[PDB]
């Protein structure tokens, strides 16, 4: 028996190109956590921001620095919070060597202009104004760019920022809500190191998916994290290009989920091991009770270490989570609409969606706004195949089967990105509350980029 | 534990 729910025989360990993580031999160091963005102003009813995403240097590795890529920083970004109910408006500018696209995955704005997918283009040295009111449950989402093609490589080059969402049911839970002390980001990626400590995505380019052997968690190689509470809220996010990553404590420290992409779980779900595909977040409380002062727990992906938690001296906590975190309220399907049938196939360069790859100008299908629709979601993909993650824009679904039996134990609340196994259906409840044009597609990004993707038109009828 |  796995430990993970996903199929085993299509965990991404048994492709033919599979690159397996290493332990770098780089010295180990404090866990990078990304400050919080600063407002250019705020009052209640309003927040002001400017997210600028600029070229610069980091040092990763000893010797030269990497060449990266960040948003406010020299790489990844710095995490940005917005709250359900605040007019918010941000000032986006880009002073990169090329054009790039501000996509907020899981934000429900309007597409595909505020959405910041294809049709959003900002070139060098311009700036663009968005505007929008987040209408949905607190969560964890994420920034990144989204150029077409090219969205890999300013991926790759460290374009990725966390975002947070704030609620008022949220904030009443008792929660783990320090940021930076009991309440970390956890940005999950791996990269290859050439020549002087640089990158070079073209070297390692596969359109089945790029892995490099050197994890990185917040811009960090060989990170460790100073516990200074018995509690602490992990918010996991898979940022790879590719790479599934199979999470578990040394010594099967169990840990609960309280989040997942789009929503709080209606109920905790206690784990030993979370398996999690490309774009998928998970917010976990670890509890530390057990131990005490100068002990290590080390978080691993499959038999590689992660990131060394370092007990200090803590007060009690001891809380108790409610049996209920949050009143997932499903909408009634439309019963005039059909069931929508989307169909993933293909690997390497021949994946596509519905028999075909993506054009820019054309629309592959519509739905009106306010009116929730069955999905059915296919991989095609015969033994041995690969999980798809499968995302949405514009829009976060509710899970109801996979195979015709029950989603998985922490797919209960609202999501934006689903693994769909090799051969399976998964049944997804989707609705759009805005009209305008929004993508759906595989999130290994090299298969984006490659074509497997369409868009969808809505309309208010 | 090994793992895999
Ligand atoms: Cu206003
Ligand atoms: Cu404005
Ligand atoms: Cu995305
Ligand atoms: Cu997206
Ligand atoms: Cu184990
Ligand atoms: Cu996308
Ligand atoms: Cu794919």
């Amino acid at each position: 028996y796995t430990d993970y729910f996903f199929d085993e025989p299509a965990f991404d360990l048994h492709d033919g190109g599979y690159v397996p993580l290493e332990v770098s031999d780089a010295p180990e160091k404090p866990l990078n956590v990304p400050p919080l963005l600063k407002p250019d102003k705020e009052t209640a009813t309003d927040v002001y921001y400017t997210v600028t995403a600029e070229a610069g240097e980091t040092q990763l590795l000893p010797g030269a620095k990497t060449k990266t890529w960040g948003y406010n920083t020299s790489l990844l970004g710095q995490t940005i919070v917005y709250r359900r109910g605040q007019h918010t408006h941000v000032t986006l500018k880009n002073t990169l060597p090329e054009l790039t696209t501000f996509h907020w995955h899981g934000a429900n704005v309007s597409g595909p202009y505020v959405d910041g997918g294809c049709h959003a283009p900002v070139y060098p040295g311009e700036s663009k104004h968005i505007d929008f009111t987040l209408e949905q449950p607190a969560t964890t989402l994420w920034l990144h760019a989204h150029p077409c093609p090219s969205t890999a490589e300013q991926v790759w080059h460290g374009l990725a920022a966390m975002v947070i969402v704030k609620d008022d049911h949220e904030a009443s839970l008792p929660l783990p809500r320090n940021y930076g002390v009991d309440d970390i980001p956890v940005i999950l990626q791996d990269r290859r190191f050439h020549e002087n400590n640089q990158w070079d995505y073209r070297a390692d380019y596969d359109p089945d998916g790029v892995a490099g052997p050197t994890a990185m968690i917040n811009g960090t190689i060989n990170p460790y994290f100073d516990v200074t509470t018995q509690k602490v809220r992990l918010r996991f996010l898979n940022g790879a290009n590719r790479r599934e990553w199979r999470l578990h404590f040394a010594d099967d420290l169990p840990f609960t989920q309280i989040g997942g992409d789009g929503s709080l779980l209606p109920e905790p779900v206690k784990f030993t091991h979370l398996m999690l595909t490309c774009a998928e977040r998970a917010e976990v409380i670890v509890d530390f009770g057990q131990y005490h002062e100068g002990d290590e727990v080390t978080l691993y992906t499959d038999d590689v270490p992660l990131l060394k938690f370092r007990i200090h001296a803590f007060k009690p906590d001891q809380t108790t989570l409610p049996d209920k975190l949050f009143d997932v309220k499903a909408p009634v399907v439309d019963p005039a609409l059909p069931v929508r049938h989307v169909v993933m196939q293909g690997m390497d360069e021949g994946v596509a969606i519905d028999g075909k790859k993506f054009a820019m100008q054309r629309i592959d299908a519509t739905q009106p706004i306010g009116k929730a629709q069955y999905w059915d979601v296919t991989n095609s993909n015969d033994a041995p195949g690969m999980v798809h993650p499968f995302h949405v824009h514009g829009t976060q679904f509710l899970v109801l089967s996979r195979n015709g039996h029950a989603p998985y134990p922490n797919e209960h609340g609202f999501k934006d990105t689903i693994g769909v196994n090799p051969g399976e259906t998964v049944r997804l409840l989707v609705r759009f509350d805005l009209p305008g044009v929004y993508m759906y597609h595989c999130h290994i990004i090299e298969h984006e980029d490659g074509g497997a993707a369409a868009q969808i038109e809505t309309f208010d009828p």
